[PDB]
């Protein structure tokens, strides 16, 4: 089996760049990929860059150079339900656009010509995310996250959100990209980040301060994840 | 030498898919390619679906697989610039994302980080296309092209767009994501694009009406530059 992964930041790939044996790098299209066995399990880990567009040519070249069974994306995102705290994990049962608007021609709002509204994330997937956060003791939440292209720092960028997707549990830049283009090629996706903030005023501090224990937390969540696929 | 040819919908590709000789195609994620020789040019031309991601993803599999010299995005724009009307030209100089916002980290509107504020099109493709206009004694306004994941119909959407990029003299879905992914893989680029609609809001219903009179003019330009550049 070959898992991969994708993160956006340097400080989001880091740790488990360190812990991959054997490793060689690719760099092309400005995109890093390091290829390598986690804990025994061969693993493509994408260094992508930040926002759609970096995340979606990130995502195709991972799938064509390196054929995944399947992909996980991780890293940090802004805490939306009221129960998260920073370091705490995030597990994508859904995607959607945030900012995505053709509803002229009477589409959902968030939902683009030709796409469903949202993209399911991989019931087997989500099973064993589960099952890792139970085995680690840690707190989660399992939901529909949504991506734009916009740092959510609160006043009316978040109340947009809240009121247009309310049952959205947290809010990134990447995932519903990734999604999207592995849809395209049908192959299983999930979203496993950890909170570095509520996308509120405070937002730009908090993630600042708490980006590292979001890296952390997510990095803990992905390796043993990997374990349990394998 | 071979140019690389990318549109997002039937109706922007249909004429030109009619003219390529020996004519092969290819299916892979979600997207058509159609190789072969336009009056004796080699083209590869790409139908992306809609909207920043399905065009990055387009536009990565195409520099992929087809190694095009030069990409030429054509279709259907919404009109900013006073003079436009439906049918008339417009050339990118350079594209920006209308809906991208990392201001609270300190970026300019439409910046992501990593990327420069706006990309710039080619200077010898933009002369080139110029030719073409004259050529075909068309009407056209070379400008800024702003892209972002709306379909733009008057309201708050539009005064939006006209206050944060006073200069822009058209919007569209695709150009800038394309712009981006050429930026990475360091491939010249140009938005060729005829007006549809001026994104008021009547837009939906100037673009029913009027997307085959766009795409018959973006056609005949292209059509040219092809030859110009060959
Ligand atoms: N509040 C938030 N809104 C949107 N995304 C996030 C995230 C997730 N990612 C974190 C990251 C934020 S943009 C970082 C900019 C960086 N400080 C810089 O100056 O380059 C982008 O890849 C999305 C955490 N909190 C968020
Ligand atoms: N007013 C406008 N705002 C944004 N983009 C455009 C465009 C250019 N493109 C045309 C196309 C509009 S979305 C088509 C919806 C389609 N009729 C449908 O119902 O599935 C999308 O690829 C962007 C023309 N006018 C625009």
């Amino acid at each position: 089996m070959k898992i991969g992964i994708i993160g956006a930041m340097e400080e989001e790939v880091t740790l488990l760049r360190d812990k991959i044996d054997n490793r060689q790098t690719i760099t092309l299209g400005g995109c890093e990929i390091y290829t390598g066995q986690l804990n025994g399990t061969e693993v493509a880990l994408l260094k992508s860059g930040i926002g759609k567009v970096a995340a979606a040519l990130g995502a195709t070249l991972l799938l064509e150079h390196c054929k995944p069974d399947v992909i996980i994306n991780t890293g940090s995102a802004g805490g939306l339900a009221s129960t998260l705290k920073v370091g705490d994990i995030v597990v994508s049962d859904e995607t959607r656009y945030h900012d995505a608007d053709v509803t002229a021609f009477g589409y959902e709002y968030g939902q683009l010509p030709g796409c469903p509204a949202g993209f399911k994330a991989d019931d087997k997937l989500i099973a064993a995310a589960e099952s890792c956060i139970r085995e680690l003791n840690l707190n989660a939440v399992r939901g529909l996250i949504v991506s734009g292209d916009a740092f959510i720092n609160g006043s009316v960028g978040l109340a947009k959100i809240r009121h247009n997707f309310p049952d959205a549990v947290a809010v990134e830049m990447e995932a519903t990209a990734i999604a999207h283009v592995c849809h395209n090629f049908n192959v299983p996706f999930v979203v496993v980040r950890a909170i570095s903030d509520v996308a509120d005023q405070q937002s730009h501090l908090s993630f600042d301060e708490f980006l590292a224990v979001a890296a952390k937390q997510s990095t803990l969540m992905v390796e043993t994840l990997v374990q349990k696929l394998a």
